[PDB]
C-alpha cells in the first residue's frame, strides 16, 4: 500500500527512506490514474519537505517525483504548487549541480505545461529572471531545458506571454536563432512562434526585438525541418494586424514564400501558401 511508503519518508533508515521514495516516483511516472493514487496517499507535503534534504540522492528522487506528478492533468499540477513546491524549485535554479538544477528545470516546465493558472504560479514564484539569466548558460542541456520552460508559459493567456516579453525573453531568443545548433534552433522557433500567438501587441514585440531578418533568411535554408519550424513561427507573426504584416513584407518574405510554393516537400508547398494568403490577406 501507498499510505505505508508516504510514511517511510520520514523514517531513520535510509534504505527503508530511498526504497519507499522510489517506488513513489515509478508510480508516479505511470499516467494519471496511478499520479492521483499517490496524491491521495497523502505524499505531496513530505515530498516538498524532502527538497530541502541536504542528500543529494533524496533530492534527484524527490524531484524526479514532483517532476513526474507535474505532468499529469491541471489539478494534479495545482496540487504540487498548493503543496508550496515553486518557491524551494526556484530556490533550486541557483544550484551549483547540473543535476539538480535540471530536475528543477523539468519540474517548473512541467508546472508550466498546465493552464494559465498554473503558469501564472510559476510567473509569481519569480522563475523567469532565473530562466532569462540561464538561456546565456554555456550548457547546451541547461539552455534547452530553461526553453522549454520560457516556451510553457509563452503558450498561456496573452497576460502570460506579456510576463516572459517584460523578463527581457526576447533579446535572447533572436540571438538563438543564429544558433548553428538545430536543437536549439527549434526550441527557440517555438517559444518565438508561442510568443506571436498572442496578441498584436505580444506578435508586434517579437517584430520590434528584431526576429523578422532572421525569419526570412531561415526560409532559405536547405533542411526542410527548420524550414517548416520557421514557416510557422511566420504563420504566427502573419496573423496579426496590417501594421504587422507590413512589417514582414518590407522583410522580403513575400519572395521567400512565393518562391517555397515551388518546393519538393508538400508540407512546406501548404505553409508557405497558408503564411503568404494571411500576409495578402486584406
Ligand atoms: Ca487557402
Amino acid at each position: 500500500e501507498l499510505p505505508q511508503m508516504v510514511q517511510q519518508l520520514n523514517s531513520p533508515d535510509q534504505q527503508e527512506l530511498q526504497s519507499a521514495l522510489r517506488k513513489l516516483s515509478q508510480i508516479a511516472s505511470g499516467g494519471n490514474e496511478q499520479i492521483q493514487a499517490v496524491i491521495d496517499a497523502g505524499a505531496l507535503p513530505a515530498l516538498v519537505q524532502l527538497l530541502s534534504s541536504p542528500n543529494e540522492q533524496i533530492l534527484q528522487e524527490a524531484l524526479w517525483a514532483l517532476s513526474n506528478i507535474a505532468s499529469g492533468g491541471n489539478e494534479q499540477i495545482q496540487a504540487v504548487i498548493d503543496a508550496g513546491a515553486l518557491p524551494a524549485l526556484v530556490q533550486l535554479l541557483s544550484s551549483p549541480n547540473e543535476q539538480i538544477l535540471q530536475e528543477a528545470l523539468w519540474a517548473l516546465s512541467n508546472i508550466a505545461s498546465g493552464g494559465n493558472e498554473q503558469i501564472q504560479a510559476v510567473i509569481d514564484a519569480g522563475a523567469l529572471p532565473a530562466l532569462v539569466q540561464l538561456l546565456s548558460s554555456p550548457n547546451e542541456q541547461i539552455l534547452q531545458e530553461a526553453l522549454w520552460a520560457l516556451s510553457n508559459i509563452a503558450s498561456g493567456g496573452n497576460e502570460q506571454i506579456q510576463a516572459v516579453i517584460d523578463a527581457g525573453a526576447l533579446p535572447a531568443l533572436v540571438q538563438l536563432l543564429s544558433s548553428p545548433n538545430e536543437q536549439i534552433l527549434q526550441e527557440a522557433l517555438w517559444a518565438l512562434s508561442n510568443i506571436a500567438s498572442g496578441g498584436n501587441e505580444q506578435i508586434q514585440a517579437v517584430i520590434d526585438a528584431g526576429a523578422l531578418p532572421a525569419l526570412v533568411q531561415l526560409l532559405s535554408s536547405p533542411n526542410e525541418q527548420i524550414l517548416q519550424e520557421a514557416l510557422w513561427a511566420l504563420s504566427n507573426i502573419a496573423s496579426g494586424g496590417n501594421e504587422q504584416k507590413q512589417a514582414v513584407k518590407e522583410a522580403g518574405a513575400l519572395e521567400k514564400l512565393e518562391q517555397l510554393q515551388s518546393h519538393e516537400n508538400e508540407k512546406i508547398q501548404k505553409e508557405a501558401q497558408e503564411a503568404l494568403e494571411k500576409l495578402q490577406s486584406h
